[PDB]
């Protein structure tokens, strides 16, 4: 790293690091009510991860956060009986998706990182592929969807804030052109195969974390005194309303649950 | 203009005119049972982000429209499974304000973090309710529809916007209401004319209310106006409703599942 | 009271020595579950904000804190695998392996621009929160309730953070806690479990208003000298719209099947 200037209480700092991005996905999947044979999503998600891999001389704790833009939805209608296999919707990731990782680990550089400019980076190409995400049926097959993969190419990197329950950290966004790779998709048990992109069934498969490494540097815009800190830990409570919503239905459900498990009861009078 | 300027900071005063669109948001939730029963009808905050050309060039502002105060009103017809009933609904009057956050991308908010000497002159503009009709078994539906009211600017002042894409350090004005004409009524329905706006359609078609003024405040923002502020945001809080939420999607879905079974097995006379 | 310590053209160095007053509660999610409703889901902590009016020798002060638990051990009672025998899945209580923390925030001088601060450390109290009671109330039978539990908290440390409400977002200090197991025995009556110390989640507050604690503090807080600049406090959330959309999708199903029920008593 470079001094740029020192006024008594501030200081101008470049920050020239090299990285090791781990990141992951998250994916939200609903299942419908009913028979059990109809799906009702496959969102992408934020995904946390935060991991510790060995540098030199220190052990860098780095965290991240991999968030989707601009995916595409498919589906899949296998009739519109109780009984034809269904997913109403199902994200998956093409060329004209892009996927933001936000990068942040507990260096010198992210220290009081509040202010940058002049901030560019070279960095790698990786290759996520797709696994296996099985749809249970009750009674009888289980189609399976399987396969899906793109690389991601750096298109540009910014400035961004990552929120967790535990923490906000104001990081870098590591923007990305999707690439789609050779592994392509199809559902078995299904008449539908063919087609390339990331569906969000099981897009980290297996794999405990995609990685790229890469370089920036920064000019950030830190005190001279070096002996400080900005609050890092967070402690949340927000959306009340939900869940209060969300408890106030746990009622009406467990009542009428229980509205059942005594009409399921007041007929063992026989 | 540069009240100050300093090594690597700058005092400054920006004195800007903005055009400030805004919209509601509401939760409704109807009640189990025949569906004759409805919840609650409550205010929410309403984010909305447009781009507005200004007499220079175009420009991308943020709102999140909040609400302080609201009225709690209900209508009971009825105890029974058939009684139409609206156990909880929000209306906001006189004794009421309106919050409303705005953020724009120009120089301004650049790196907004501190600021003082802040004030500004501000429009007035009437927000007048829709239709929301309640939709029944049996029966036309009775349709609540009119409400309005007026919002007089009372002051501004800093604030926070926090979405699951970004959090913007922005103003907030809030609002003096002052109860308008339009009276809303709900049709087929015991309830005349009664002042202020419920939280039934308080957009009523309209993609946005617009107000426009102006400001004058003071930041302490660095100089070299390269520099930006983390803006955007990555967010996984409240993971223990999430797990909640999931967790009673099963029991339900379990019970769901166990019942319809024996509904398209009874299904066999 | 407050030392200047350095100051340049816009910014100042300011250590501020203050004394408080630390008013926080406790916050508890307790999930029945289903059936007879006879089996009981959880009792876990959950972040809890409390915001008091105190007046400090001189004025009236506007303090807010939220009271975190770290750490907390996992119980639980099994009186049988029957949808009639009672039963506690899993609930949370505090022993001297489990941490309190305390953010707190006042709405004075030494808070107003407060987001760089070093050399900080303070001198603080102790105190004994103890449990109430919470009855089981059961379709039919004599409720068996929880009653008792109690700890000691002593200050471990003190640092930097957020907190965090529909409402605001406020940098204060956290008071870490260390533990101790205090004489208060916690006990369901009508039941195998009894004899227990420590502090289960079922009524840690137990009826009282709140639990205090008086210290003060010491810190160097970077901020500009021109003390009437204002740092955003107030908050206007709208995350999670995922949940709110899937809890909502549930609401639906729910009454449409609940529906199906009442139409079958018909």
């Amino acid at each position: 790293d470079i001094v740029v200037s020192k006024t008594s209480l501030w200081k101008e700092m470049q920050y020239n690091r090299d990285i090791t991005i781990r990141f992951k996905f998250a994916s939200s999947i609903v299942k419908s009510g009913g028979l059990g044979y109809k799906w009702s999503e496959i969102s992408f998600k934020p995904a946390n991860y935060q991991y510790t891999y060995t540098r030199d001389g220190e052990e860098v704790t780095a965290h991240t956060t991999c968030s989707v833009n601009g995916m595409n939805d498919f589906n899949f209608n296998g009739g519109s009986l109780p009984t034809d296999f269904v997913i109403s919707r199902y994200e998956v990731i093409k060329e004209n998706s892009y996927v933001y990782v936000d990068y942040w680990d507990d260096s010198q550089a992210f220290r009081n990182m509040v202010y940058v400019r002049s901030l560019a980076a070279n960095l790698n190409s990786v290759i996520c592929t797709g696994g296996d995400y099985s749809f249970a049926l009750p009674v009888g097959q289980w189609p399976v969807m399987t396969g899906g993969a793109v690389s991601l190419h750096s298109a540009g990197v910014t400035l961004s804030t990552q929120f967790t329950d535990f923490v906000s950290l104001n990081s870098l966004r590591f923007r990305f052109r999707l690439t789609v790779e050779e592994p392509s998709f199809s559902i078995t048990r299904t008449r539908v195969s063919r087609l390339y992109g990331l569906p969000a069934a099981n897009p980290n498969n297996g794999k405990e974390y995609y990685e790229v490494a890469g370089r920036f540097s920064l000019i950030s815009l830190v005190p001279s005194n070096d002996d400080y800190q900005t609050p890092i830990t967070n402690s949340v409570t927000v959306r009340q309303d939900l869940e209060r919503q969300l408890g106030e239905l746990r009622e009406e459900f467990n009542a009428l649950s229980q509205e059942i498990a005594m009409s399921q009861l007041i007929d063992l009078a026989l």
